[PDB]
């Protein structure tokens, strides 16, 4: 019955933000017709094709196993008659996200509130991992934010289940890649793991402590990098070989030197090497408690 949704009570409010693939919409779930329904978030496909609605049931199914207060939660499905469009419906985080957020406020949030939110995310990360789920798509832009005091997970579109006899999971035809955020192995090899999404954290660190100033993103600091002349897929062969020879980003003007020792830790080229979830909620949490 409530996670049952008729797409004839949606009511469109704003949009939240536009995919790969689909779209996110704030609506409101009035079936009274008197605008007391509750707002959710909702996601749809803008290109519903077999392979698109597919790989959508896989996000719906992983989304709906997760349960952590660092993850956003799923709330249900909607059904379209026929041919069998789905909309996702789940909680609305009316902070939007991380990226916007501390974008908007810069250094009015401090190192103590980027940290209670570095601990949230990689609280949430070590839940997916107990799962074997590989996020793929660790970055601000898809961490949202439910208040002040607490950040989830979102975006799970790019998510994959880990095979039961093997560590990483091998992508055969990647799509749209967030390249600039993804670890050595993923380029080369297209092979993601728990250890890809450590690499990934480790560029949400380098993000959360640039305070989201544009000339520092990781797309324009790797460009600048392998120089700004490099197109299509020259980009690349380009980082693949910075990354070999030990190119990193820079540490963020101001950054302490704990946690920027976390993001190095995490950009090891040797995926054994590469700190666990577990560890880096434990090592974050102890910096946080001597900052206190
Ligand atoms: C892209 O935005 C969102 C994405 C998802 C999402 C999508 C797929 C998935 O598997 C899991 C979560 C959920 C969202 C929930 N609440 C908001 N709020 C918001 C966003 N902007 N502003 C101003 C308020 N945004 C959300």
């Amino acid at each position: 019955d409530p996670t049952q949704f008729e797409e004839r009570h949606l009511k469109f409010l704003q949009q939240l933000g536009k995919g790969n693939f689909g779209s996110v919409e704030m609506c409101r779930y009035d079936p009274l017709q008197d605008n007391t329904g509750e707002v959710v978030a909702v996601k749809k496909l803008q290109h519903s094709t077999e392979e698109h609605l597919r790989d959508f049931e896989r996000e719906i199914e992983i989304l709906k196993s997760l349960q952590h207060d660092n993850i956003v939660k799923y709330k249900g499905v909607c059904y379209s008659a026929g041919r069998r469009n789905l909309k996702l419906i789940m909680e609305y985080l009316p902070y939007g996200s991380l990226r916007d957020y501390l974008q908007k406020h810069k250094e009015r949030i401090d190192h103590i509130k980027l940290l209670q939110y570095t601990s949230q995310i990689c609280k949430g990360m070590e839940y997916l991992g107990t799962k074997r789920y590989i996020h793929r798509d660790l970055a601000t832009r898809n961490i949202l934010v439910e208040n002040e005091n607490r950040v989830k997970i979102g975006d799970f579109g790019l998510t994959k289940v880990l095979p039961q006899d093997k560590e990483y999971y091998k992508v055969k035809e990647p799509g749209e890649s967030p390249i600039f955020w993804y670890a050595p192995e993923s380029l080369t090899e297209s092979k993601f793991s728990v250890a890809s999404d450590v690499w990934s954290f480790g560029v949400v660190l380098y993000e959360l402590f640039t305070y989201i100033e544009k000339s520092k993103s990781p797309p324009a600091e790797f460009m600048r990098m392998i120089g700004n002349d490099k197109q299509g897929q020259s980009i690349v062969t380009h980082l693949i070989e910075l990354l070999k020879n030990n190119g990193r980003l820079p540490r963020p003007d101001g950054c302490p030197d704990e946690i920027y020792m976390i993001m190095t830790e995490c950009w090891n080229n040797n995926v054994n090497q590469r700190p666990s979830f577990r560890d880096l909620a434990l090592r974050v949490d102890q910096i946080r408690d001597n900052m206190a």
